[PDB]
């Protein structure tokens, strides 16, 4: 699962990966995170 911090980051994050690039790079770019589970925390609520 992906959680981001603000909603200008999962923007960024959605276009990041329109041409297939992995969530784990997109996620560094971003500021973004991958959790395991399904529930993100309140920092990363976007």
């Amino acid at each position: 699962t992906t959680c981001c911090p603000s909603i200008v980051a999962r923007s960024n994050f959605n276009v990041c990966r329109l041409p297939g690039t992995p969530e784990a790079l997109c996620a560094t770019y971003t500021g973004c995170i991958i959790i395991p589970g399904a529930t993100c925390p309140g920092d990363y609520a976007n």
